[PDB]
């Protein structure tokens, strides 16, 4: 029953996603909202403890005690220089507890503090509960993903957040590894596969280099920017709005915090319109001083806001490329990881790059890594008995 059950966890750094393999399909599970990506946000109030999309829709207002990003802080030293740097840009309070940070917040009017491990923690036991409403039973048994660059330290204090969730975790796996699964690559038979994974989320762009020799994986690059992805994307487009507004209106709305807040909300919600559609149309009531702003923007004025940001993550794939010591076309298989990846341009300077290549797109990008790791948990789980 729930012994024999298993799930794979995409435990993120801006999004987590929950799956399960069961009657030969994997079922991404949507949560209460019928989401089937949940925010990796943790909020604490005067009342209550907030996870996910909650504690995302009211970070505005409780900017100090709502948490985000714990996996850039995981498995780390205080004195990191990785750390020292992240913390200039958080509005939360990181302390340092005998050389290991902790996240200090107000919570139900108390000072409370939180390892990294425990706040992400607080991320797995919602994405557990997610799949309990769904199965109708309790689900224990995970497979855990994390980044392939991540080392024996991080790797531990993710297995740390999953003891703390009640989760027995079944395996730590590689988010590209877990990719190639959901794609099958592993199950072509005989003969070395050498496989690129291109990840590009919220926060972060990751390519990774895999090589899949009768079953058995191993990466041989990895490469990227940890400080590039869809929330830069949408900045460049509040950037051209701030300025049309001025234009048409010879006012700066710039300093206006809300103003700015709801501007990128919709711009988030305009640039994924632009992934199927050539225009997008923003429409927003009473944006500053009583001024609603009820504009559009092509795909095409999009993509020249972004130019420099999309032709920067071929730099890395090069990187990567030189590194693992293969040429373009010793690469069998292209993978596309993360919801930004669903950009139409991304897709053609991908293309372009590897010569006119196909692409392995057909599985929601942001779903691909949980969908594997569902695949490899339902395989562990299985040979467990
Ligand atoms: N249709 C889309 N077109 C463009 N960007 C998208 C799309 N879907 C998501 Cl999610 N994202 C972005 O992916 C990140 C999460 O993986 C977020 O930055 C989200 O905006």
């Amino acid at each position: 029953m729930a012994k024999a059950a298993a799930i794979g966890i995409d435990l993120g750094t801006t999004y987590s996603c929950v799956g399960v393999f069961q009657h030969g399909k994997v079922e991404i599970i949507a949560n209460d909202q019928g989401n089937r990506t949940t925010p990796s946000y943790v909020a604490f109030t005067d009342t209550e403890r907030l996870i996910g999309d909650a504690a995302k829709n009211q970070v505005a207002l409780n900017p100090q005690n709502t948490v985000f990003d714990a996996k850039r802080l995981i498995g780390r030293k205080f004195g990191d220089p990785v750390v020292q740097s992240d913390m200039k840009h958080w509005p939360f309070q990181v302390i340092n507890d005998g050389d290991k940070p902790k996240v200090q917040v107000s919570y139900k009017g108390e000072t409370k503090a939180f390892y990294p491990e425990e706040i992400s923690s607080m991320v797995l036991t919602k994405m557990k509960e997610i799949a309990e409403a769904y199965l109708g039973y309790p689900v224990t048994n995970a497979v855990i993903t994390v980044p392939a660059y991540f080392n024996d330290s991080q790797r531990q204090a993710t297995k740390d957040a999953g003891v703390i969730a009640g989760l027995n975790v079944l395996r730590i796996i590689n988010e590209p590894t877990a990719a190639a699964i959901a794609y099958g690559l592993d199950r072509t038979g005989k003969g070395e596969r050498n496989v690129l994974i291109f990840d590009l989320g919220g926060g972060t762009f990751d390519v990774s280099i895999l090589t899949i020799d009768d079953g058995i994986f191993e990466v041989k690059a990895t490469a990227g920017d940890t400080h590039l992805g869809g929330e830069d994307f949408d900045n460049r487009l509040v950037n051209h709005f701030v300025e049309e507004f001025k234009r048409k209106h010879k006012k700066d709305i710039s300093q206006n915090k809300r103003a700015v807040r709801r501007l990128r909300t919709a711009c988030e919600r305009a640039k994924r319109t632009l992934s199927s559609s050539t225009q997008a149309s923003l429409e927003i009531d009473s944006l500053f001083e009583g001024i609603d702003f009820y504009t559009s923007i092509t795909r095409a004025r999009f993509e020249e806001l972004c130019s420099d940001l999309f032709r920067s993550t071929l730099e890395p794939v090069e990187k990567a490329l030189r590194d693992a010591k293969l040429d373009k076309a010793q690469i069998h298989d292209l993978v596309l990881v993360g919801g930004s990846t669903r950009i139409p341009k991304v897709q053609k300077l991908l293309q372009d790059f590897f010569n006119g290549r196909d692409l392995n797109k057909s599985i929601n990008p942001d779903e691909a890594v949980a969908y594997g790791a569902a695949v490899q948990a339902a395989i562990l789980i299985k040979s467990t008995r």
